[PDB]
């Protein structure tokens, strides 16, 4: 695992999320899903909590987007770039952005949203990339059935926040 530089961390335990708009591509319950299991993935392995906001700043977030979309680091279109996140901390910090030139699917038959949503989130909480071709933090994640956190994903996440309370 890698940790983001002066360790951006976020100081509490109790994350908000936002979901702020919504893609074309898939049913609104299939996002709220997709968003739901991807912060179920690290809540599971640390003392973080989170909860859903609909309106004013959530810590995290989350949005679909394409090209220039209000920040400095506009998406290109088809492929490549699918997505990125923001390491911890205020206003945009934090936040998550899904580019939707890419075709969102449950499955595998596109871009699989749960798994770069989880993915994202290890951003947004403070993971970089990994070395381990295993890891959900490798930057070349793609078997849905077969999808499990890493030990590697598993001890950098803790290395910030610790395990599980009890
Ligand atoms: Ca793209
Ligand atoms: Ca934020
Ligand atoms: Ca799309
Ligand atoms: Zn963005
Ligand atoms: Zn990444």
């Amino acid at each position: 695992f890698r940790t983001f530089p002066g360790i951006p961390k976020w100081r509490k335990t109790h994350l908000t999320y936002r979901i702020v708009n919504y893609t074309p591509d898939l049913p609104k319950d299939a996002v709220d899903s997709a968003v739901e299991k991807a912060l179920k993935v690290w809540e599971e392995v640390t003392p973080l909590t989170f909860s859903r906001l609909y309106e004013g700043e959530a810590d995290i977030m989350i949005s679909f987007a394409v090209r220039e979309h209000g920040d400095f680091y506009p998406f290109d279109g088809p492929g490549n770039v699918l997505a990125h996140a923001y390491a911890p901390g205020p206003g945009i910090n934090g936040d998550a952005h899904f580019d939707d030139d890419e075709q969102w699917t449950k499955d595998t038959t596109g871009t699989n949203l749960f798994l770069v949503a989880a993915h994202e989130i290890g951003h947004s909480l403070g993971l970089f990339h990994s070395a381990n071709t295993e890891a959900l933090m490798y930057p070349l994640y793609h078997d849905l059935t077969r999808f499990r956190l890493s030990q590697d994903d598993i001890n950098g996440i803790q290395s910030l926040y610790g395990p599980p309370p009890d």
